[PDB]
């Protein structure tokens, strides 16, 4: 699977988290940006997460949706610039 | 080893976290299914934790039972629908 | 290399892990077994952590020593059981 | 990839996120040093995170620069030694 195809499904994950954190949780958008890196890269420093039932589930399926992308587009990443 | 086995193996995981999370800890059931899969993909926000000696080993086994599980199940799951 | 070296090494990695951070940090053996665990499967919920220059370093050779080493032991588990 | 080229990227990566998080977030060089260890290894404890939107997404791009190269360099690292 080409590169750029995964990078336009990070990209889409990426909107798919930041708009869910913002709109379930009501954190600015900036922050639910930050919150959907930091997931997805499981970083996680939990400094945000979601507080409520509808934030957890979504949390959870962001992880399903977010972390296998994520871990794929950073290794084509590196091999294309390396 | 076929995708829907490890599917099912995760499935399985996320019980034992899930419950074991609730009765030991005492969290409520939505919870303790959102601190298992933040947990299995290693996120590990810290808004949930063991804090007992009890739920600490356990967080242990599930730790040791359910990272490497998911994380075949998540790839497994990129390459079927990608 | 023998997935039973592997499990070997991660067994000195934890005991490296847990005494160190018990001594330098001064927190329970259980805690920072748990500790232990939880930072090198990379989960870090952040319930605990270093407080002194000396736990912060010990902390960074921690995750370089017991990352990778714990990777490889939990999906060379995860072959043989599987 | 020769792993000691893999090594240097790393130093820089290093360098990029203890700089970035001293004077971005102000912290100390040491809390900064161990911030950037625990955030591109993924563990992220979050007893330290940004503060400020610039922080935010100066760590976005840490994420992005430094949890491949770190995660390579490891794996090169144990194959080396082991
Ligand atoms: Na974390
Ligand atoms: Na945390
Ligand atoms: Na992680
Ligand atoms: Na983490």
């Amino acid at each position: 699977v080409p590169a750029t195809r995964i990078l336009l499904l990070v990209l889409a994950v990426i909107i798919y988290g930041t708009a869910g954190f913002h709109f379930i949780e009501g954190e600015s958008w900036t922050v639910s940006l930050y919150w959907t890196f930091v997931t997805i890269a499981t970083v996680g420093y939990g400094d945000y997460s979601p507080h409520t039932p509808l934030g957890m589930y979504f949390t959870c399926t962001l992880i399903v949706l977010g972390i296998g992308t994520f871990a794929v587009a950073v290794e084509r990443l590196l091999e294309f610039l390396i």
